[PDB]
């Protein structure tokens, strides 16, 4: 399949050089497979998720993505127009309230919930979690990760926004889940993006269109764009059989774009997510 016109990162991740706009992709399209967006919520009566999202879970007043943040991140994980997976079924655990944010025992709770909500979901090809949020060190954090990924789903976390190493950040600094930078449209390192040997991955996160609630599109740049980026892409392979929920990052990260990427400190892996799709 070939999408023209694509965002420039549904493009980049199909493509082994930058400034193309077409996403080519196997018309599969992630059919089968799960994933969690474990943000602010999903606007999931948006056309733009045609029916296959839902909420599943929120520890607030309402399930409502009040903010957008999540809506965004599952758009691009799954929406038609902005999604690298555009049949997986999309399911929002609202762990972070309408101003962004979200106590650390509730993160922790929403995960575990995905680890046990999944066995009530039909999802044959397997399941992902996309985890845009994180703040500073905790061992707990990590924990509840490691546990996520342990029970049988790809975790994929933002590396964070602070320029530093994401060793002192979580659930970026867990090593068993798939920690994921960002680049921009000229295959640089995000300005913002964190780095240090703990990423496995870069995927596009400056500027990137997606769905915003309202019914609406924006573009955004962070962490939290090339996140689900890489949860899309994991859930796409698994559909077509190509690795497993245990396996997709190493294998997202053997069949990456490789030594692209500028401003990359030394230590840092120089692997930008790729599906290679040829026709
Ligand atoms: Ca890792």
């Amino acid at each position: 399949a070939a999408q023209t016109n694509a965002p420039w990162g549904l493009a980049r991740i199909s493509s082994t050089s930058p400034g193309t706009s077409t996403y080519y992709y196997d018309e599969s399209a992630g059919q089968g497979s799960c994933v969690y967006v474990i943000d602010t919520g999903i606007e999931a009566s948006h056309p733009e998720f045609e029916g296959r999202a839902q909420m599943v879970k929120t520890y607030y007043y309402s399930s409502r993505d009040g903010n957008g943040h999540g809506t965004h991140c599952a758009g691009t994980v799954g929406s038609r127009t902005y999604g690298v997976a555009k049949k997986t079924q999309l399911f929002g655990v609202k762990v972070l309230d309408d101003n962004g944010s979200g106590q650390y025992s509730t993160i922790i709770a929403g995960m575990d919930f995905v680890a046990s909500d999944k066995n009530n979901r039909n999802c044959p090809k397997g399941v992902v979690a996309s985890l845009s949020l994180g703040g500073g060190y905790s061992s707990s954090v990590n924990s509840a990760a490691a546990r996520l990924q342990s029970s049988g789903v790809m975790v994929a976390v933002a590396a964070g926004n602070n320029n530093a190493d994401a060793r002192n950040y979580s659930p970026a600094s867990e090593p068993s889940v798939c920690t994921v930078g960002a680049s921009d449209r000229y295959d640089r390192r995000s300005s913002f993006s964190n780095y240090g040997s703990v990423l496995d991955i870069f995927g596009p996160g400056t500027d990137i269109l997606s769905t915003w609630i309202g019914g609406s599109t924006r573009s955004i740049s962070g962490t939290s764009m090339a996140t689900p980026h890489v949860a899309g892409l994991a859930a796409y392979l698994m559909t077509l059989g190509k690795t497993t929920a245990a396996s997709a990052c190493r294998y997202i990260a053997d069949t990456a774009n490789k030594g692209d990427l500028s401003n990359i400190p030394f230590g840092t892996v120089n692997l930008l997510a790729y599906n290679n799709y040829q026709a």
